[PDB]
């Protein structure tokens, strides 16, 4: 077997302690192949039934050639992404057999190289139909709301139907979570029998009937992994839980106003009355809300007018596609919280301002806390053992909400020592602004925990002050990770920037200091952060200068069809993220990093008795004439390890048992 855990680290069958340094492959799978409907193209958007991710991210023969990079640029993991969509996208219980043979090809390729792979069930505001990916059609159907009206209801901002393609706004497809779909999908999805409770399929509850499918369309994938034979263990070490849960609307104290916790905005802005309205056909006046010196920021208000046309299925069209059961209290063309006496038609006015509020059992108050703890670790248990009902040796990486704070699972039931703590960390600045600032950046981590009072007392100035600062952020959550999960390995699985700052600049000049800056202030806070691996978020082997990631015009990859790689087109500030890492370490990595300016990698570690310490080493950095490398004590030696005809500089550095320290230094460069 390639991994075992062995409490806060990763362990090889030799008791070396393994670092994961991955990145995720890939952004492609989020829309379909056959045909391939990026985020941009509209014809044939509407009919899913029939996909075909089989191709997503590439063709097969294209396979052992692309995953040749990633071994060159230093990188032993990779998150794989795929979709429920690409599971269950004819109907419920009709599994694409065709997608997972050819997605049982694609490991073995990547195994033979070598990889570490956990398996990404990857989702953005639901539904592709919804402003992002992740769900299928059908899932919508089964909350019946048919999706052509969704263009001027406002609920979920489709960028397959905007008049132009190239005019989407940057970084809306993030507001849908905010908005009536995605509030209602993830609502029923984690607990249906609480605030929609006449939701019945098959004569149970809809919280069971779209959990019950994605449970079992996961366990159906995950069973072929045990008759494959070849794979399990030998290249896919686990899974993950589900991309960035959200709670929807389980919580809201008021859904008339605009929560103090909701800190993102930006194109329309209904509250969950403002929004209910809308899916409905009616009309409201919304703030509209933008990024910092562009777009509406303090706006000046929009009259929204869907005019009677409502983002419900019609009372009449034709539901009996794929099985079928309803029981007539689950209705069609009525709004489903009008229903259960939340809003009325008639009047349109609220029922008050608390029926989001409290428990459904025992009527205690709702907080995130209490949605994490409860419903969320509700769905997670689940998928937990039946993933292990297939797997029982699985490793989980539980993912918790988004920069929210993680289950208290420490000496519970659930303190699983076979589990991986998932953490997402984006730099909500830079990655909103589209602008590398090197003046100023803010401690987001602190301010959303409260360990300052208000965003004043935290933030930062100096661009060493902002290193520390994000170091500091990630260092915290992995104490937050150790005290409220216990001692268990944490994955930094996204963290990365955005590619497209200063209105394309670098795209227009080939300077990418921005991004330089960006990337290797957000690697410093990985390696010091005390974390056992990361994940850069996005490889994409489409990925232009146009469309960015082909999805919601975010340009978040590292590599590019239109630059150049790394030895007035520049690099993709590739000398930034190809950095020296250790692989795999004879005992405890004590400290590491990699100085970009000065070109000098130093680790630190607690060494163990006899058994090495195996570094990556970039060739741009590091070229053998003039790469000098120091030990405290013992040998060392550098080789070019093949790996399927990949080369690759690596240093094996045999040392005693006890304290010592390596400092390794290269090519200063401009």
């Amino acid at each position: 077997l390639r991994l075992r855990v062995d409490g806060q680290t990763f362990r090889d069958p030799d008791n070396r302690e393994i670092t994961l340094r991955g990145i995720n492959v890939a952004g492609e799978a989020k829309y379909p192949k056959k045909p391939d409907i990026p985020s941009y193209v509209s014809d044939g958007f509407f009919d899913a039934d029939n996909v075909s991710f089989v191709g997503r991210p590439f063709s097969l023969d294209d396979a052992h050639t692309h995953f040749s990079r990633l071994r060159k640029w230093g990188y032993n993991t990779i998150r794989y992404v795929f979709t429920w969509e690409a599971i269950e996208h004819e109907g419920p219980g009709k599994y694409d057999d065709e997608w997972i043979s050819f997605t049982i090809e694609v490991l073995r390729i990547a195994k033979q190289y070598g990889f570490y792979v956990f398996l990404d069930p990857h989702q953005d505001v639901w539904s592709r139909l919804s402003g992002g990916s992740g769900a299928p059609a059908w899932t919508l159907y089964a909350a019946g709301f048919d999706p052509r009206g969704f263009k001027k209801t406002e609920a979920a901002l489709v960028q397959n139907t905007f008049d132009d393609p190239a005019e989407f706004p940057k970084m809306i497809w993030s507001t849908n979570y905010t908005r009536l779909v995605s509030q209602t999908m993830f609502t029923l999805f984690y607990g249906g029998r609480d605030f929609a409770p006449k939701a019945i399929i098959d004569g149970i509850n809809i919280q069971d009937y779209l959990q019950g499918h994605f449970i079992a369309a996961c366990r159906y994938f995950a069973q072929k992994i045990h008759e494959a034979g070849d794979i399990e263990n030998e290249v896919v070490i686990g899974w993950e839980s589900m991309n960035e849960p959200n709670r929807g609307l389980i919580g809201v104290q008021d859904i008339s106003v605009i929560p103090p916790e909701q800190q993102l905005q930006l194109g329309t802005s209904p509250t969950a009355f403002q929004g209910m309205l809308t899916g409905s056909g009616r009309a409201c006046e919304e703030s509209t809300w933008a990024f910092g010196g562009f777009g509406p920021y303090q706006t000046g208000r929009e009259l929204v007018d869907p005019e009677g046309e409502t983002a419900w299925l019609p009372a009449d069209y034709d539901d009996t596609r794929y099985g079928w059961v309803r029981d007539p209290g689950w209705k069609l063309g009525e709004c489903l919280w009008a229903q259960h006496g939340v809003w009325d038609p008639s009047s349109d006015k609220l029922l008050r301002k608390d029926y989001f509020a409290k428990n459904p059992q025992t009527g205690e108050p709702l907080n995130y806390d209490k949605f994490t703890n409860t419903y969320f670790m509700e769905h997670y248990r689940a998928y937990r053992d039946a993933l292990r009902s297939v797997w029982p040796e699985a490793i989980i990486f539980c993912q918790p909400p988004v920069m929210e704070v993680p289950p208290d699972l420490k000496g519970t039931v659930d303190d699983d020592p076979n589990m991986v703590h998932a953490v997402h960390y984006y730099d909500g600045i830079t990655l909103l602004t589209k602008h590398w600032n090197r003046l100023y950046n803010v401690d987001v981590i602190g301010v959303l925990r409260g360990k300052y009072l208000t965003p004043a007392f935290a933030v930062k100035i100096g661009e060493t002050a902002i290193r520390n600062c994000l170091r500091d952020q990630l260092k915290f959550l992995r104490d937050e990770s150790l005290r409220y999960m216990g001692t268990h390995p944490l994955i930094f699985t996204e963290i990365g920037i955005p590619f497209d700052m200063d209105d394309r600049h670098a795209y227009k000049t080939g300077d990418y200091s921005g991004q330089v800056s960006a990337m290797d202030a957000n690697h410093f806070a990985i390696e010091g952060s005390t974390a056992n691996g990361f994940t850069l978020w996005l490889y994409t082997t489409s990925n232009n200068h146009e469309w960015g990631d082909n999805w919601n015009g975010e340009d978040l990859s590292i590599y590019s069809v239109d630059d150049l790689e790394l030895p007035k087109l520049g690099f993709r500030a590739a000398e930034a993220w190809v950095r020296p890492s250790p692989i795999i370490t004879n005992g405890q990595i004590l400290q590491y990093g990699f100085d970009l300016k000065s070109c000098v990698f130093s680790m630190r570690l607690l060494g163990e008795k006899k058994a090495a310490t195996e570094i990556f080493l970039p060739d741009f950095h590091f070229p053998d004439t003039h790469t000098v490398v120091a030990v405290s004590a013992g040998e060392w030696t550098i080789d070019y390890p093949e790996i399927h005809s990949v080369k690759f500089q690596r240093l094996r550095w045999w040392h005693p048992e006890g304290d010592h320290n390596i400092k390794i230094q290269g090519v200063k460069r401009k």
